[PDB]
């Protein structure tokens, strides 16, 4: 199955005492997968270094992301999360880094009808996978 | 809204099967509140017309709101939102106007110690009823 938070059927799904919004979903399966995969922790374990090697990163790769993921304005993505990181740069703690990539994401990705119930575990783990697979260009060997 | 939006429900939300973050429930209430205020929709049902004047009427809003909400950096908030608003042309949908305003908001608030599981209900009508507000401050007069 490839989920590990699925453990039971639709009955659970449709028992009319839950129902939270896609949006959601999409940033506690982020800040999870934040604590499951080691090589997030270790790009901010370096964020005392120039704030710009984020800054930069974040904005370049979310450019090329937005656009393979189909945004209807891929732009808009790179350029919410630049804008926030850059000038709320009070905040270099290791989940905060995340905090406002998640959410600017999840509102963003909105946009384009996709971030369903379920789909919103898929793009969390494409975002978080793809943060990890650039910031190996910019962190060394430690 | 006749006491029908603090019924203290929480009892209900600490069941051992549910716990979304303070977040979420900003977002859940937002759009309760979106759908009552008849205003509200009224500004997203004009989105035939000139984009512009929800773009920046979001980025004059958002400059005021988020420095009366004490925010560290006013200025992300209102150009995320304002640029976000002329790149959803394709999605002008009266919930999905408002989401970018909402969960913008709502992160940049959650980063900072400011929202809670249940003050986000007092943070989501202000937000929202300023919305109203400085559109009915735009229009014209008869």
């Amino acid at each position: 199955n490839l989920s590990i938070g699925d453990t039971t059927s639709i009955i659970q799904l449709f028992k009319n005492f839950t129902g939270p919004p896609s949006v959601a979903t999409f940033i506690s399966n982020f800040h999870s997968i934040v604590q499951s995969s080691k090589t997030l922790l270790n790009l901010f374990d370096v964020a005392e270094e120039n704030p710009l090697e984020f800054a930069k990163c974040m904005y370049e790769l979310v450019l090329k992301s937005a656009n393979s993921l189909g945004v209807l304005n891929p732009h808009l993505i790179a350029n919410n999360i630049y804008q926030s990181v850059v000038s709320n740069l009070d905040i270099l703690h290791s989940s905060a880094m995340v905090n406002l990539y998640a959410n600017a994401m999840a509102g963003s990705l909105f946009l384009e009808g996709i971030l369903n119930s379920d789909n919103a575990a898929t793009l969390a783990k494409k975002c978080a996978n793809d943060m990890e697979a650039f910031a190996k260009k910019m962190v060394e060997i430690g």
